[PDB]
């Protein structure tokens, strides 16, 4: 449903995963993380964001996140989010950029989780600290483009 | 139950308490906390945590929070707590010292978080940076 034509893309490179499957190990793996925001294809007035996670080792490990202004709404009371639509995806990329700078001696310590299930995946950014581990952000992804 | 005799204050003193109740303003008040540590008079071998929250009257009203072992076996596992039971009071005071220590222009900045629902009253501290409120604790707390 979205533009990708009509489209800008914020922020394309890939970022540390764990990968996570029930019954198997963690997998370890660099993800091609791709953020997107513009219009929808069905329409032209409303800004939609897009997150699009590939791999370079498989060509169709296609995971897709496209979220609207009015999703937003209800994804913001429920994460907490403090900012609004507008600076939305720069918070993500900010939150992935600590992931890639993630140090195994750092405290607290960033890392990026994907949950691969049946029809969905979840991915959050998690942080590890002295403490506990908080979810710093959770988001659906769906199979395919 | 708790032996009030053989146990251990690690903790006692006002912290700065946003009361989230309801659905109004941030009221901002002083509460009094403290923390116990000490063992069940029926099982010596099993620990317990008291937590006491506070608004210092005279009438002494005390919401109380107990934390065996084996309770914190059920909490390790929904608060996804990292460390053992007799690490675990130590961690809650140094939260508690950068809610007290925490200033307006800070970032990220914590903050101590409370709410009344129906007898049962809900105390959390999370954090405040420049995307979210995160709560790195959530502890439900008992009238008397």
């Amino acid at each position: 449903g979205f533009d990708l034509s009509t489209a800008t893309t914020l922020f394309w490179r890939p970022v540390p995963v764990h990968v996570k499957q029930q019954d198997r190990e963690d997998v370890l793996e660099e993800l091609t993380f791709r953020i997107l925001t513009g219009v929808a294809k069905q329409n032209h007035n409303l800004r939609i964001l897009r997150i699009h996670i590939s791999s370079d080792s498989d060509l169709f490990f296609l995971h897709t996140l496209e979220v609207s202004e009015e999703d937003f709404q209800s994804l913001k009371n429920d994460q907490c989010i403090l900012v609004d639509f507008a600076s939305f995806p720069g918070k993500i990329i900010s939150l992935l950029e600590k992931c890639i700078l993630a140090q195994p001696g750092d405290s607290p310590r960033f890392q990026a989780v994907l949950t691969i299930r049946g029809g969905e995946s979840v991915f959050k950014i998690v942080e590890i600290n002295d403490f506990c581990q908080l979810p710093h952000i959770t988001l659906a992804f769906r199979p395919g483009n």
